[PDB]
């Protein structure tokens, strides 16, 4: 009945000289244990500053290379070449200390406040606190200040709170498990957390990322967090912050900046599993138009395929000629089309894709032969997306399909990879039967369950055991590559399975949620989480994927979902239909809220630009704007779009009001500028929320450029700009507008076919000035964009050109590309 492990001692350690300081230590195992398998006797330990704001701690086997995420998959700077050894840099707020105890320890603290960020000092009689390092069990633990540390992240899991609750285990093992299930490991793995400290120095935030693709359990008990990882190495990154936005900037610098999205992807999307034929999807499109509900993109689920085979069309229900006609008509109406692809290729002798796949040997193998799964068409082989040959095959299959049927984007699903059967384990393999069982599906379920077995092999003799969590991520890279090679437009793809870095390639949606009030709320923490994960294009299936929706739930869901960065109504086939036009109350709400969303299109687009530039999420937690307000840390039912717009949805059946938190200051309803909330300090306010209404407020100190409502994003972009200026007594109001053609591949690139406008507004005693600065005037000028109206909120006196009131300045006819300074006088 042994102890789990006995820990390590420092045998030597030095800080290098004359270079960007790094520390190298050699660690020797104290004593062996049989628990969880063979202990690595010698460890190479390094701490180094890859940037002034980013500390990297890398623990490897001193005597053997171990699995690491390939640099080609996630490119990053290479590794560097009692008694304590201390590492610190003059311009870094991070200080690293190696404790030569028995067993050894290490900490990282803030120079500026002495707050301990990460504390891996062992409690010597408590092996659960030790660094343990076995071939299939790595243990790394940090103490935390229970009440000061507020943690977020470690996806993908459905949770009723955004801030991680104390006393839980979060399992990371990509699995086809429905997101309507709380707690369970879902489709993606993001071993990142944000840690917002309420003191010392309120709002002081850092990030912690373990760059490891193996299955893991992360145990969080409030005063401790422990990683239990079944392979690979410890490659840990600490991001200094100190604001939450800085942390995401630092994190996305490492894992990849969010891919831009095309302008059209912010329009409304409609999909259903079960659409019967071309006539039905044409009918859906028509009825959206007839209801005057904006619809941008029509999607087809696996119904369109011939017997669920990728790259085919059902000759009876979705014939090529009628589908070609249908897509052409979409395109003539300013609309777009996105079909689904699964990764498994049906083992069918008449099937061209299968033939070319076999000819190029593109499939993942087990025991020397292609691994046989079961998915929608039955038997399948899975392309090895780690194999360059398979990626070329994928590009080719997509090019062939695109040649016959125009598409505007791709939805990649089932890519955990999902398998409908579980294969028998390889006798004697500790990969198929690992010594430590992670909490797969909340029941310590074997990792091979409903996926590709761990003993399957990939390109370069890589085991599925090691590469499993990378599959969806790899398919996303290959698919974005295929789209970029077959069209010069900025591509759009949506992926189910993801890993840290996936945001550089793809949007994500929350997966198989349910038509439940619980899931309506769950969409908010998941939306916020994916922003932290560097995947700002996130949304949930509006009205619920699984189970039949109700009129009321669907009405409250479109109200909320109209503000997701990715807004799509999708549903399972064994449920009632849930297109937005089916109920009048839903249709009316849809027009109102999609109306406002569409007016906000230039704003969403600008946020998408900021996200690609800095990693800052489009939909962000309140504490991103108000990190000094501790009350916002625990909020899980409100969120911001950009800096100053707050969405506060009703999330309860039968409710006609919502208790919503308002940070200090003046907030104005975007649906009625006369309606406002003014609070001298942050507090809950019981907002009226009639059946047809959702609360959406803008804070003082912000300026938002809007365009008009329209049925398509193209038509919306042809309308005048109206500037909404919300004055603050305390600060000048500012805002930003990024403009390009909506589809440029290199957003904000040196070609300069874009413009960036900054808006400013400041009150004097007797006057008010509103002005803009323009980058690349000639370009914006060439696009004829006109700002015709400015609405001024936040003041108690009316204003004119040479309780709160609203002032509107009309008929300006101002070119957006020409900087202006507008001077106003108080009445
Ligand atoms: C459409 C959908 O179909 C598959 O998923 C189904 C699944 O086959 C159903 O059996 C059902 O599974 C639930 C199960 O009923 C529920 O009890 C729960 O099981 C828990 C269990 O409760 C708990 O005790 C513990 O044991 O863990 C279990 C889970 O591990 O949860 C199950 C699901 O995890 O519902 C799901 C979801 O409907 C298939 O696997 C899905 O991928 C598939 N969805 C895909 C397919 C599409 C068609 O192309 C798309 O339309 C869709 O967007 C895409 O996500
Ligand atoms: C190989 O491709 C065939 C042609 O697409 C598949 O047959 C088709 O399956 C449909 C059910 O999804 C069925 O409605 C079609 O009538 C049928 N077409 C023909 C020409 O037979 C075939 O699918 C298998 O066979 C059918 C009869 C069903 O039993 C499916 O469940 C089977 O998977 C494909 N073969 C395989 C092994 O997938
Ligand atoms: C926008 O919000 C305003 C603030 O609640 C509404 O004004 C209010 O209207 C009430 C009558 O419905 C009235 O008792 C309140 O005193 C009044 N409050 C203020 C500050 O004016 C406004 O409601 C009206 O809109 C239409 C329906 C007309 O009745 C106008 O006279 C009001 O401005 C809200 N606007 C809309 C369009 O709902």
């Amino acid at each position: 009945g042994e102890a789990i492990g006995y820990g390590y001692q420092v045998k030597n350690a030095k800080v290098d000289n004359s270079t960007g300081k790094s520390l190298t230590a050699l660690l020797q195992l104290i004593r062996n244990s049989p628990v969880y398998g063979p202990d690595i006797q010698f460890l190479s330990f390094t701490a180094s500053f890859e940037e002034d704001d980013t500390l990297r701690i890398r623990i490897t086997d001193a005597n053997n290379r171990r699995w690491e995420i390939p640099n080609e998959v996630l490119p990053r700077p290479p590794p560097p070449p009692p008694t304590t050894t201390v590492l610190s840099h003059p311009h870094s707020d991070l200080v690293f200390t190696l404790f030569h105890t028995t067993p050894f320890g290490f900490t990282i603290y803030r120079k500026s406040t002495h707050d301990v960020l990460f504390d891996a000092t062992p409690i010597p009689s408590n092996p659960t606190t030790f660094l343990i390092y076995k071939d299939q069990y790595l243990q790394l633990s940090s103490s935390l200040p229970a009440q000061q540390a507020h943690l977020y992240g470690l996806g993908e899991h459905t949770k009723p709170t955004f801030q991680l609750a104390h006393n839980q285990i979060l399992t990371l093992w990509n699995a086809d498990i429905a997101s309507f299930n709380r707690d369970l490991n879902l489709y993606g793995s993001h071993p990142f957390y944000m840690d917002v400290r309420s003191s010392p120095m309120v709002g002081s935030t850092h990030g912690v990322f373990l760059l490891n693709s193996n299955g893991m359990d992360v145990e969080y008990t409030g005063d401790r967090i422990t990683y239990k990882v079944i392979g690979g190495i410890i490659d840990l990154y600490i991001f200094a912050g100190r604001t939450p936005e800085m942390v995401l900037d630092q994190y996305t610098k490492l894992i990849g900046r969010p891919a831009p999205m095309p302008y059209w992807a912010f329009g409304f999307h409609q999909c259903r599993w079960g659409y019967r034929d071309v006539n039905e999807i044409e009918t859906v499109v028509d009825k959206y138009a007839e209801a005057r509900i904006p619809l941008e993109v029509m999607w087809t689920d696996i119904d369109y395929m011939d017997a669920f085979k990728d790259f085919t069309l059902d000759p009876v229900h979705f014939p090529l000629d009628k589908m070609q006609q249908f897509v052409t008509k979409l395109h003539r109406n300013g609309q777009r089309y996105v079909p689904i692809l699964d990764p498994g290729i049906n083992t069918n002798k008449s099937y061209g894709t299968f033939i070319r796949g076999m000819q190029s040997n593109v499939f993942i193998k087990r025991d020397g032969n292609p691994y046989l799964g079961s998915v929608w068409p039955g038997p399948v082989y899975y392309p090895d997306f780690l194999d360059p040959a398979a990626r070329s095959f994928w590009v080719d299959e997509i090019k062939r399909f695109r040649d016959i049927l125009p598409i505007d984007g791709i939805w990649i699903d089932m890519n955990e990879a999902s398998n409908f059967i579980t294969s028998a384990p390889t006798p004697g393999s500790t990969l198929d039967n690992p010594p430590y069982k992670i909490n797969n599906s909340g029941g310590r379920v074997p990792i091979n369950s409903k996926t590709i077995p761990a003993t399957a092999m990939h390109y370069g003799n890589v085991t599925e055991y090691n590469a499993h969590n990378l599959y969806g991520f790899l398919e996303s890279q290959a698919t974005r590559e295929a789209l970029v090679r077959t069209s010069n437009e900025r591509p759009f793809l949506l992926s189910r399975s993801t890993f840290a870095g996936s945001g550089k390639y793809t949007a994500h949606w929350t997966g198989d949620n349910a038509a439940r009030w619980d899931d309506l709320q769950y969409s908010i923490p998941t939306m916020l989480n994916f922003g932290l994960f560097g995947m700002p294009m996130i949304g949930a299936d509006i009205c619920g994927f699984a189970e039949s929706t109700t009129e009321e739930l669907c009405r409250r869901w479109i109200q909320l979902g109209a503000f997701y960065p990715f807004s799509r109504d999708h549903s399972a086939r064994d449920t009632t239909h849930q297109e937005l036009y089916l109920w009048e109350s839903v249709a009316a709400s849809a027009r109102t809220v999609l109306g406002l969303r569409y007016q906000l299109l230039p704003y969403y687009y600008t946020l998408m630009y900021d996200a690609n530039l800095r990693g800052i999420p489009i939909a962000r937690p309140l504490f991103f704007t108000f990190p000094d307000d501790v009350a916002t840390y625990g909020i899980s039912s409100q969120f911001l779009i950009g800096r100053g717009i707050m969405v506060s949805p009703v999330l309860q059946p039968g409710a006609v009001s919502v208790n919503a938190y308002f940070p200090r200051g003046n907030w104005f309803s975007l649906f009625n500028y006369t309606s406002s909330v003014s609070v001298s300090a942050g507090t809950y306010v019981s907002l009226s929320a009639p059946p047809d209404h959702i609360n959406v407020h803008i804070h003082e100190g912000n300026i938002v450029a809007m365009q008009g409502e329209a049925m398509t994003t193209q038509a919306a972009r042809s309308t005048p700009f109206h500037l909404l200026v919300v004055m603050s007594d305390h600060v000048a109001s500012t805002g930003e507008l990024f403009l390009d053609n909506g589809i440029e591949m290199d957003i904000g690139g040196p070609g300069g076919k874009w413009t960036l406008v900054r808006f400013f507004a400041e009150s004097g005693i007797n006057n008010l000035t509103i002005s803009s600065e323009v980058v690349n005037r000639g370009y914006a000028m060439s696009q004829r964009w006109v700002m015709d109206k400015i609405t001024i909120l936040g003041l108690k006196r009316r204003v004119r050109i040479k309780g709160f009131v609203v002032s509107v300045i009309s008929d300006l006819r101002q070119l957006v590309g020409q900087a202006f300074k507008l001077e106003l006088e108080f009445e």
